[PDB]
């Protein structure tokens, strides 16, 4: 079947698009080439809409059963809980898009009558009627990058009703049940020093290891009905109560395996048969259907002790070497078992020999020295993106902090702690802002965190070797010192000088922004001063932050005030 069909009606804007990166004095200071850097909007839509309109033909075999069958078997031991409608109510973001039923987030929250009222009307309907197609908008997502000009992509979202609904029936499934099922494998359960520690070993366990990622091509569109309908047989294996096993049902039917898009205008859009981008079992969904497809393509492909590692689309597989012409054999044969279980790749994958080597998670392990000069392994990433976005997020006001986000995720790394971390925190000093909370995302659920807290957040993260590490591999050197060069972002030099001014402010402060001089800026100085552990950090609850993937999800994580 299609993954779309379209009426003619155009996917249009709510309000005002931008899409040049203003020329700001603030963001100018990190980065010069203003023209390269732009944002996606509605005008490319159409483009991306040819992209992911496609017929999809999916051929299943015993492989793929067997695999199904044996992630049943792990399903069945879940035992998931139905949310009240206050808790559903503290998961959604305070600036999550109102309903078009005359409330918004904040009623939600608040637990307004009128919120509370229409929320229990939407779980009532989900109850008694099985049929009804869901609406849901489309939108065209504003994302910013850094020219060689990308579409843009296309978020497919139910009213905020429902999203509420959804988290009642399925926050509990879609937080507990991949981990049941694919055990180690499930890569949302580790922060990022776990997740390097799980590749790391996974590579040195084999004899003869090769790794490769799989890219599929436009992933949602090639996600079919039978695919929605077989991630929901296994949410079914969990214990439900009987409430949230008819409201999976219901959602599976009406919403989640397709529906009618209507525009911004209220316009009748057209038709999806494929994964919705902005429902909460997105993440869940795409990974339980990438393992699946992938555990089978391994098996069909006659690939040798494969270890998997998975989050939403994203797949590295690390397995035991038959030989470079065999491995090569083998890899066409996973891809042609993965094209038939429609998961056709977008650049063909190539076997890896050298773990650095491979990107997965849009990332790769890397190498530096602690303070003792021991080798540590850590994940990062072309800062193309992260820069980027982090001059946009400069010059405008946006809802998320990726430089935030970046700075938490990827703390270890040269960029974010030379440019990054040096660039936000002499902003925020200035703008006396550093205790201000900020929004940000770590795998795609949303949280408030002060840029003070960063220190002990950190070392909570990524261990204290977060603020000693030093030798960088050269590879990494020139890939960040190329990117600046790219850009037009001031050199490391610059940086340097920056920080050491930065963090003379900082301890002059005392009290958080002087744990920030101490720990975050210690790279930039000869006289280091001594790092201890932070006593914050032991006190710090993360849980919630590296247990289950949300993108698209609607989720938000901080805490709750009391009424
Ligand atoms: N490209 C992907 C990324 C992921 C998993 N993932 C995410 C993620 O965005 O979910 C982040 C991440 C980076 C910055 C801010 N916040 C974050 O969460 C991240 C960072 C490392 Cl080191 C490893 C994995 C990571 C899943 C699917 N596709």
């Amino acid at each position: 079947s299609m993954s779309y069909t379209w009426t003619g009606a155009l996917i249009t804007p709510c309000a005002a698009e931008e899409s040049k990166l203003p020329i700001n004095p603030l963001s100018n200071s990190l980065l010069r080439h203003h023209n390269m850097v732009y944002a996606t909007t509605s005008r490319s839509a159409s483009l991306r809409q040819k992209k992911v309109t496609f017929d999809r033909l999916q051929v299943l075999d015993d492989h793929y059963r067997d695999v199904l069958k044996e992630m049943k078997a792990k399903a069945s031991t879940v035992k998931a809980k139905l949310l009240s409608i206050e808790e559903a109510c503290k998961l959604t973001p305070p600036h999550s898009a109102k309903s078009k039923f005359g409330y918004g987030a904040k009623d939600v929250r608040n637990l307004s009558s009128r919120a509370v009222n229409h929320i229990r009307s939407v779980w009532e309907d989900l109850l008694e009627d099985t049929e009804t197609p869901i609406d849901t908008t489309i939108m065209a997502k504003s994302e910013v990058f850094c020219v060689q000009r990308k579409p843009a992509r296309l978020i497919v979202f139910p009213d905020l009703g429902v999203r509420v609904c959804e988290k009642m029936a399925l926050y509990d499934v879609v937080s507990t049940l991949p981990q049941a099922v694919m055990g180690s494998s499930y890569g949302f359960q580790y922060s990022p020093k776990q997740r390097v520690e799980f590749l790391v070993n996974t590579w040195k366990s084999k004899k003869c290891p090769m790794g490769f990622s799989y890219d599929t091509r436009c992933f949602d569109s090639t996600v079919t009905e039978s695919d929605i309908r077989v991630e929901e047989s296994i949410y079914q294996c969990c214990d439900l109560a009987p409430e949230a096993r008819q409201a999976i049902r219901s959602l599976t039917e009406r919403l989640y395996i397709g529906g009618p898009l209507t525009n911004s205008k209220g316009q009748n859009c057209g038709y999806r048969r494929c994964r919705a981008s902005g429902v909460l079992t997105t993440s869940c969904g795409n990974t339980l259907t990438c393992y699946l497809k992938a555990t089978a393509a391994c098996r069909a492909a006659k690939l040798q002790d494969c270890t998997m590692l998975v989050n939403g689309d994203d797949l590295v597989v690390i397995c035991e070497s038959a030989g470079t012409q065999e491995d090569a054999a083998a890899l066409r044969a996973f891809t042609e078992a993965m094209t038939r279980y429609s998961a056709p790749p977008g650049d063909p994958p190539q076997p890896e020999y050298d773990l650095e080597l491979i990107t997965s998670c849009s990332s790769n392990v890397s190498v530096a020295h602690d303070a003792s000069g021991k080798r540590v392994y850590y994940l990062t990433r072309d800062p193309t993106t992260p820069l980027a976005r982090a001059a946009w997020e400069t010059a405008r006001h946006t809802p998320i902090n990726s430089w935030l986000g970046n700075i938490i995720m990827y703390a270890p790394t040269l960029w974010a702690r030379m440019i990054l971390m040096t660039h936000f925190f002499s902003i925020l000093l200035a703008q006396e802002q550093l205790g201000k909370a900020l929004d940000c995302q770590i795998y795609g659920a949303c949280y408030s965190i002060e840029p003070l807290d960063l220190p002990q957040i950190i070392e909570r993260l990524h261990g204290l070797s977060a603020f000693t590490l030093h030798s960088y591999s050269p590879g990494e050197i020139n890939r960040v010192a190329s990117c600046l060069r790219k850009l037009g972002v001031p050199p490391l030099r610059t940086w340097r000088h920056r920080a050491r001014s930065v963090r003379a402010k900082l301890l002059s402060q005392g009290g958080r922004a002087a744990i920030c001089g101490r720990y975050l800026f210690n790279w930039a100085v000869r006289t280091k001063l001594k790092l201890t552990p932070i006593p914050a950090a032991s006190q710090l609850d993360l849980s919630g932050w590296f247990v289950a993937g949300y993108s698209g999800g609607d989720i938000y994580h901080s805490l709750s005030r009391a009424r």
